[PDB]
């Protein structure tokens, strides 16, 4: 048993769909209501209760709008979300790992009551697309406090990523070309300690642009990872241990991990 559960107990086809269980509200964070990133909008259950906190960033050129079903989804499934813009769409991965730290902060001090009181300020996520991925690995190296790191098809110059400890499910798309796998993707994953709890799964048939629309595999992965992780969720270990089989056309190349996990 554990105090940080929420929500039924989960299957395969609840994970898969539009909506988890909770009732999603979304706070508007304007430009200059943000300090230190570009806004964004909070997604945060109306049921009232603690849930852990995540914080979601776009890729280079773009935006919030890129992430927003991702955080929604989330969201639905007990936690509270921040899909940010940053300062500028021309940022590069260390300061959108900064503005992530800054959006964690944003909920947890200065949004409304209502999302302040919803959150467990030390139960914190952050994930990321592209650039954004590449900022969610930086800030997981700053951070080991963080509880779950989820860099979707990310792109980062640094390939050395050992120094993280923080659980981490990388996502990569087969046929990426502005995030290649095979300089950007499996290189961070393979650097990553052998130690920690990490996997890795590649989506088969899949552009860099498969997080920016619904997924049924982002999700449900994005989802099992960050209950797993930011909740000690351990109803959600049988989703990703040992996880998806490889080479599922069009679906899973191949899924790597540590597991088992400990908590
Ligand atoms: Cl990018
Ligand atoms: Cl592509
Ligand atoms: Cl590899
Ligand atoms: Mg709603
Ligand atoms: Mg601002």
């Amino acid at each position: 048993a554990n105090p940080y559960e929420r929500g039924p107990n989960p299957t395969d086809a609840l994970l898969e769909a539009r909506s988890g269980p909770f009732s999603v509200s979304e706070e508007n964070v304007s430009r200059f209501g943000a300090d230190g990133f570009g806004g964004g909008t909070i997604y945060y259950p109306r049921e009232n209760n603690t849930y852990g906190a995540v914080a979601i960033s776009p890729g280079y050129t773009g935006t919030q709008a890129s992430v927003a079903w991702l955080g929604e989804r989330i969201a639905s499934h007990g936690f509270v979300v921040i899909t940010i813009d940053t300062n500028t769409t021309l940022d590069q991965p260390d300061s959108r790992a900064r503005q992530l730290n800054a959006a964690l902060d944003y909920m947890i001090n200065d949004a409304s009551s209502a999302v302040r009181s919803r959150i467990d300020s030390s139960r914190l996520a952050v994930m990321g697309h592209s650039m954004g991925g590449g900022g969610t690995l930086r800030l997981a190296s700053q951070r080991p406090d963080l509880k779950a790191a989820i860099p979707l098809t990310p792109w980062h110059l640094n390939k050395n990523w050992s120094s993280v400890r923080v659980p981490t499910l990388i996502i990569g798309a087969d046929l990426d070309t502005i995030a290649p796998v095979l300089t950007h993707a499996r290189p961070f994953y393979n650097s990553l300690p052998t130690s920690i709890s990490k996997a890795y799964l590649e989506l088969d048939g899949a552009t860099h642009f498969a997080p920016n629309i619904p997924n049924k595999i982002i999700g449900k992965y994005s989802v099992a990872w960050l209950k797993r992780f930011v909740d000690n969720d351990t109803r959600y270990t049988q989703f990703l241990c040992p996880g998806p089989r490889d080479g599922l056309f069009g679906e899973v190349e191949e899924y790597r991990s540590t597991c088992p996990f400990a908590l």
